[PDB]
């Protein structure tokens, strides 16, 4: 008998140390605790209590060694009465370990082929060879990734009766022959895990890659969290023209040529795919295009009272720019105070045509861009507030809202403007308008608490308090571009870019795996100009030629890496979705939810879910490997090859599971 409680314990020597065990625990949802390790020394928390053991793992990194000087020299900050304890505690409660940037040695049962790894610049390929032992993680065996820049120790196991190995450095420049990587450790019933590599979950795809390995296996895929990658690719500027960077002075805007061959690609992509994905393209609008387009001939414009809304842009304010409330001057014409414009005068355009065809129309995400894309960083409530409801006007007349994949209370707002006009926020909040997307590469916009949190916007800082700004992604397939030499150029020109644009593709998949490896819902940024294919050069995107536009050699390159690593589903949601579970997951780390599961001649048999006072807003996930005996009414998810998620929802009273198959320790 007994029961062990599901928090992690995570040892470390500083919370830079922590952060390469934590960031992984905190994409999942897995409710852990932090112990640093000063060189003074310091206590280990109570392990257990009578009979309930307090944590159902412990991570320890790189040993918690210091160099003490002398004959002492390298050694553990934890004392050896110390770490007998943490060996007791697996024992008795039959909890595992995992070791991360640990030198081969007994402790591991492995010795070092003698050496470090590789130098700057050498490649040292790695690769799970066996993944037996944490099955429901969903990495594809055999797969190589790289150790570039992570500090690695090629190791031999010494005794193969109580260390088996996991992982393998591949052979290369420095060395002649494969080595040994990581280990799984069974000391007549003490398990552990020890990889000989170096962590770094900040920078490194690779550390975010090998993070579930650890994670799956010191968990037993039980555990009160959730493992979801969300691929968002959204599309700011339909219906615009955006001037082109490259060949200077020359404009695009996307046809209907354009659209259809992105529309027959969606599908291909898609069954491209691990089973349980669904993939689609959600699009921004700026209506006032569609008008202008319309008003293009001198017909045109008759039928389109004159034309558009029209307008000289100011200079653009500095970045951040917060805006004194009550300032500004309008700039949008007197005459118009509301959208009335024909149906007529729509149809005018054949793009607009196209994207209201109702087959169009519902393959793709639909949500708003603002009506003209006037930037409002120092516009006036009265010019924001046309600004709204002129699109959403047009959408409704239009038939855009009517999609299947359509986002009502969010926008993208223009170039990223007006998040700290106060007016212009009130403006968003006076029309259905409750969240939005914001930049990463503006940490103002992101929140400094948790990455997997939405930030709020304050009175204090921007003006306004409530609305919600999620994270989204930006790409070096710049706004302002439509061909891979474009796209190169402008890479090349404001950046350390130097290459063709299979080397602007390659450095795109692996910032892009580390995000979606580290389970980071950020969407992805992309504009209307990316998408051009009909009338391109054919390029080659992983030995396949065709007419690729630069968006879909981007998704192309991401999605058939994602694929090769991992077995995972692709779930693409609305931006309203993605905005949503942006909010309940902030919403529910705030009830302290925890998992607890009982233990029954030597086999876990069931889980119970409790959070503070035993009641949450939302509901909490709660990942098994094993199915229980009855989901009990509430919301499961199992998509594609993935574990049962149950969404727990709590009300009072502690929710308990038993398994059916009760899970061996
Ligand atoms: C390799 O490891 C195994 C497992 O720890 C060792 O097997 C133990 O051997 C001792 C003495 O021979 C026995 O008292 C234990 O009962 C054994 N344990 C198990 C689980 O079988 C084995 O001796 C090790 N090999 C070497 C060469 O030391
Ligand atoms: C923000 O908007 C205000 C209001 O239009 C700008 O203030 C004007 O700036 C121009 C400079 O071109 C002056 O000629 C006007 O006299 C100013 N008017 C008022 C009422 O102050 C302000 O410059 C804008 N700031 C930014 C950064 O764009
Ligand atoms: C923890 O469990 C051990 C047995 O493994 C026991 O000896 C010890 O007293 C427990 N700690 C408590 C009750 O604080
Ligand atoms: C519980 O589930 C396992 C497989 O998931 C079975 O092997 C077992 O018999 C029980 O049905
Ligand atoms: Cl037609
Ligand atoms: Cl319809
Ligand atoms: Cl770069
Ligand atoms: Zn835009
Ligand atoms: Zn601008
Ligand atoms: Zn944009
Ligand atoms: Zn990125
Ligand atoms: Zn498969
Ligand atoms: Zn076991």
């Amino acid at each position: 008998h007994g029961s062990v409680l599901s928090n992690i314990l995570v040892i470390a020597k500083d919370s830079s140390a922590a952060s390469s065990a934590t960031s992984g625990l905190n994409a999942y949802g897995i409710p852990y605790t932090t112990l640093l390790v000063p060189q003074a020394g310091v206590g280990l928390p109570a392990l257990n209590s009578s009979n309930v053991g307090n944590y159902g793992g412990i991570v320890v990194a790189a040993e918690v060694s210091y160099d003490y000087g002398g004959t002492t020299g390298y050694q553990s900050a934890l004392t050896t009465d110390q770490w007998n304890q943490l060996y007791a505690y697996q024992l008795e409660y039959g909890v595992r370990m995992v070791q991360f940037d640990v030198y081969p040695g007994p402790k591991f049962g492995a010795s070092a082929v003698n050496g470090g790894c590789c130098n700057t610049g050498v490649e040292q390929l790695l690769s799970f060879t066996d993944t037996s032992d944490f099955p429901t993680a969903g990495l594809k065996t055999g797969a190589t990734v790289s150790t570039e820049g992570l500090w690695h120790y090629p190791a031999t196991i010494s005794n193969s009766s109580n260390t088996k190995e996991i992982a393998q450095f591949a052979p290369n420049a420095v060395t002649s022959t494969a080595s040994t990587a990581a280990v799984i450790n069974n000391f007549d019933g003490r398990e552990q895990m020890a990889f000989f590599i170096g962590f770094a979950t900040d920078w490194s795809a690779t550390s975010n890659y090998l993070q579930h390995a650890w994670i799956t296996w010191l968990t037993r895929g039980l555990y009160a969290g959730h493992r979801r990658v969300n691929l968002n690719t959204q599309i700011d500027d339909m219906f615009l023209v955006t001037d082109i960077y490259y060949p200077n002075g020359s404009t695009f805007r996307i046809t209907v040529e354009d659209m259809n061959g992105i529309s027959a690609w969606v599908p291909t992509i898609n069954a491209k795919m691990n089973p349980g994905s669904s993939y689609f393209v959600e699009v921004g609008h700026n209506g006032n295009g569609n008008i202008e387009q319309s008003s293009s001939t001198d017909a045109g414009a008759a039928a389109c009272n004159g034309g558009g809304i029209e307008y000289d842009s100011p200079p653009d304010t500095p970045l951040e720019f917060k805006k004194p409330l009550g300032t500004g001057t309008d700039l949008w014409p007197s005459t118009p105070t509301t959208y009335d414009w024909t149906v007529a005068c729509t149809q005018l355009d054949d793009l607009l045509r196209w994207w209201t065809t109702p087959a169009n129309r519902d393959a793709f995400g639909h949500i708003s861009h603002t009506f003209t894309h006037e930037e409002q960083n120092n516009a006036t409530y009265a010019d924001v507030f046309k600004e709204i409801s002129f699109n959403q006007a047009w959408l409704k007349q239009v038939g855009l809202d009517q999609a299947k994949w359509f986002t009502s209370n969010g926008i993208i707002p223009p170039a990223i403007t007006g998040l700290h006009n106060g007016d212009a926020l009130q403006a968003w909040w006076d029309n259905g308008i409750r969240n939005c997307v914001g930049d990463n590469t503006r940490p103002v916009l992101m929140n400094q608490q948790n990455a997997m949190w939405p930030y709020f916007t304050t009175v204090e800082s921007d003006g306004f308090a409530g609305m919600q700004v999620n994270p989204r992604w930006a790409t070096r397939i710049y706004y302002n571009c439509d061909t891979p030499a474009c796209t190169v150029q402008e890479w090349i020109d404001t950046s350390a870019g130097a290459g063709s644009f299979d080397d602007l593709l390659a450095v795109e998949k692996a910032d892009t795996m580390r995000h979606l490896l580290g389970l980071r819902h950020d969407g992805y940024m992309f504009h209307q100009a990316n998408l051009r294919n009909a009338d391109v050069t054919p390029i080659t995107v992983n030995g396949v030629t065709a007419k690729y536009s630069i968006f879909q050699a981007w998704v192309e390159t991401i999605v058939q890496e994602f694929v090769r690593l991992v077995d995972w589903p692709l779930v693409t949601i609305t931006h309203q979705e993605m905005s949503e579970n942006f909010l309940a997951r902030y919403q529910r780390d705030q009830c302290g939810y925890g998992l607890s599961y009982a233990v029954a001649d030597k086999k876990i048999t069931a889980v119970t879910v409790t959070a503070t006072g035993n009641t949450c807003s939302r509901p909490i996930p709660v990942t098994f490997p094993v199915a229980p005996t009855s989901t009990q009414g509430y919301a499961t998810e199992q998509l594609g090859s993935d574990p049962l998620t149950v969404w727990v929802q709590l009300s009072g009273s502690p929710v308990t599971f038993t398994l059916s198959t009760p899970i061996a320790l």
